[PDB]
């Protein structure tokens, strides 16, 4: 009966896309931040961890790690992940790329103070002329309203994830795509996801 | 049956763990390389790759790009990914564990050669404190010849790979590690593993 359990800090960071997975797809969850050090030795020695690190979840009696094999469960065990192995071949793709352009974004707090400029520049670059454009021509091609398999699926979600985050670095970057427009509206429309985004939920607020 | 088609530089790089895992599953394949800037473009332009980038491989009708994508939709479609929803799991973690280590002896070559030094030796702690002791005790907890589900997977094939990168970078690192040495033996001696190990085989050399 144990509703899966969530390790991580109190911030977005590599936990965040598991926060949004879940509450969309209905999933019941706790989670219990790590405050010190000593809270994060002691996973470590209760050997919780099985890299030493967080995320960890535990869900179904596994303490699982990693952020992809986290996900890669949820997905499949709620029926996020397409229907077959050709369908989930053409999610795994999609959400490759958002995590690329995410993992850009998720760092750039981090960059160098020297190389910010520059790396700013590169990633909305890569925003307007690599990543955008592809996705577009996803919805285009088939003019459906999900990403893959005319159904609700983890690529819809980590996309439209991703779209908060790019909005927030830079509210003009999605202007000249309107069908990613049209999805982010209809995802965050979607009960659940709604639901998420308001106040109160697991969501976690920017980085200071 | 089409062959898959491996669209890459002639170079370990980004291709090699797919090398591994196409021809540890006996699958017959083959590579079209690039060589020039122009023969990317091309591929750019002919719309083959999806973020603008390699490696790509062609298969059973799509033009998969992204590692992840490319390497999970092979171990499905080989029966390398495990059983069920819960050994995929624990192979995922497994995986990504080897991918962040993999990561970063990937990468080693390419920093500044001042934080290099230090780079090597945090790789080295690494493998010596944390990855190695990891492995060892998935093995040690089963006593089995397989990481997982007693058969092999995915898991096996990509952390021999990598047990091959850290014996060319230090041949030290595995030696308090008896049953990663013994899986290392085990898994090259395996028929098309112990093929793609020997001279006239996709496999491919370090970089120079």
């Amino acid at each position: 009966a144990e509703k899966p359990k969530a390790h991580y800090f109190n911030a977005r960071g590599r936990m965040e896309s598991t926060r949004w997975l879940l509450a969309a797809a209905g999933v019941e969850f706790e989670e219990k931040f790590i405050k010190s050090a000593e809270d994060l030795d002691k996973l470590r020695n209760d050997g919780y961890l099985m890299f030493q690190q967080v995320p960890m979840v535990e869900i179904d009696g596994m303490k699982l790690v990693q952020t992809r094999a986290i996900l890669n469960y949820i997905a499949s065990k709620y029926n996020l992940y397409g229907k077959d192995i050709k369908e989930r071949a053409l999610i795994d793709m999609y959400i490759e790329g958002i995590a690329d352009l995410g993992e850009m974004i998720l760092l750039l707090p981090v960059c160098p103070p020297e190389e910010k400029d520059a790396k700013l520049a590169l990633i909305k670059e890569k925003i307007k002329n690599r990543y955008f454009p592809a996705f577009e021509k996803v919805l285009k091609s088939h003019g459906q309203d999900y990403l893959v398999g005319n159904k609700l699926s983890r690529a819809d979600i980590h996309l439209v994830e991703l779209l908060y985050y790019v909005e927030e670095l830079d509210s003009s970057l999605i202007s000249s795509f309107p069908l990613l427009k049209a999805l982010k509206t209809r995802i965050s429309n979607l009960p659940t996801v709604k639901k998420f985004l308001q106040p109160g939920s697991p969501r976690k607020p920017p980085m200071d």
